[PDB]
């Protein structure tokens, strides 16, 4: 049987890396467990609770990829189509060459399209600004390719913002409509939301979220933050339950059929103790013991998340912290070691 004390301990100690609070939930064999420590609110000291909603950030990428893959299954697009066929005139200038960029590459971050958040016109700490997706694309291509398509790996939100546009070009429906109609509604993910450019986290069932760019400063409350800077790369809100159910269905063969799931799990090297091997909106975290955890993290102001699971979908975890602490980018490593070892 699992030693849950070691998980509790690892959950609790994560706070000492400089976070207000933490929630996690695990499912294994259909046996669930819930964890929470620390506080939802640094000023009132109200406790973190396990069933809270949170901004999942880049875990959104896995939902977007899943839609793109269903579209491939239905013969509405091909992973190796060039994007020039779908979105001509978009990725150009600066030596970009769209005729060599494929849909597959956007999905696994090998396109070389530059990351819009490196632009000087981008400000993470602006908690208000509404961006249209095409503005983020243009911001990204304002900088030259990092490399030639397919020749290297580099994390690019720009590519996932582009994919959200693509989806709509393919079906006539917004990426949010597609995520809602294909994933949220059929899995009954009843605490999972696509907020657009609204800054609201709905309801009272969530914590305050914080950001701390520093260590030598107060964390700032950024609970209300405009998620349109993330779009189809990072805007979603969800819960530990809904994310467990999602990853368990995905990895257990219930959302993507075998042929598409195999493509999703075909990975490229990242070169990076950071992520491991990266697939289509999902990556492999390999533990010392030989265990592979497939899932994704997120990190958006207010909230740092990881969700994921074992191949076959029978063991998953989701975890969230309510602050973005730039000094501790990789906080979940011991939780995973406890929950998935041995």
């Amino acid at each position: 049987q699992r030693d849950r004390n070691s998980v509790k301990q690892a959950v609790r100690d994560t706070l000492q890396l400089g976070f207000p609070g933490i929630l996690a939930k695990t499912s294994e064999g259909g046996k669930t467990w819930s964890y929470a420590a620390g506080v939802a609110n640094l000023s009132s000291k109200k406790p973190m609770k396990t069933d809270f909603r949170f901004r999942i950030g880049s875990v959104t990428k896995t939902f977007t990829a899943t839609v793109v893959l269903q579209l491939a299954e239905e013969n509405r697009l091909n992973l190796d189509d060039s994007i020039e066929k779908w979105l001509p005139g978009v990725i150009q200038g600066n030596g970009y060459d769209d005729k060599q960029i494929t849909i597959r590459q956007l999905l696994n971050h090998t396109s070389g399209i530059a990351e819009y958040t490196r632009s000087k016109s981008f400000d993470l700490m602006d908690t208000k600004k509404s961006y249209r997706a095409e503005e983020l694309v243009k911001m990204g291509i304002s900088m030259p390719p990092d490399f030639a398509p397919g020749k290297s790996w580099s994390y690019s939100n720009t590519g996932y913002v582009l994919l959200g546009i693509l989806i709509e070009t393919v079906t006539g429906n917004s990426y949010a409509e597609e995520i809602e109609n294909r994933i949220i509604e059929p899995l009954e993910l009843s605490n999972t939301f696509l907020p657009g450019n609204s800054s609201v986290i709905p309801g009272t069932k969530h914590a305050r979220g914080y950001i701390q760019l520093d260590g030598a400063s107060e964390p700032k409350d950024v609970t209300y933050y405009n998620p349109s800077m993330g779009s189809s790369a990072g805007d979603m809100i969800s819960t530990a339950d809904d994310l467990n159910k999602f990853f368990s269905y995905l990895l257990g063969g219930k959302l993507l059929k075998e042929q598409q799931l195999k493509q999703m799990l075909t990975t490229v090297p990242t070169g990076e103790a950071a992520l491991g091997r990266y697939g289509l909106g999902i990556y492999e975290t390999k533990l010392p013991n030989g265990v592979s955890i497939w899932g994704h993290g997120g990190s958006i102001p207010g909230f740092v998340t990881f969700a994921g699971g074992t191949l076959g979908g029978k063991h998953t975890l989701a975890v969230n912290l309510n602050s973005l602490n730039a000094e501790s980018p990789d906080p979940f490593k011991n939780i995973l070691l406890a929950e998935f070892s041995k």
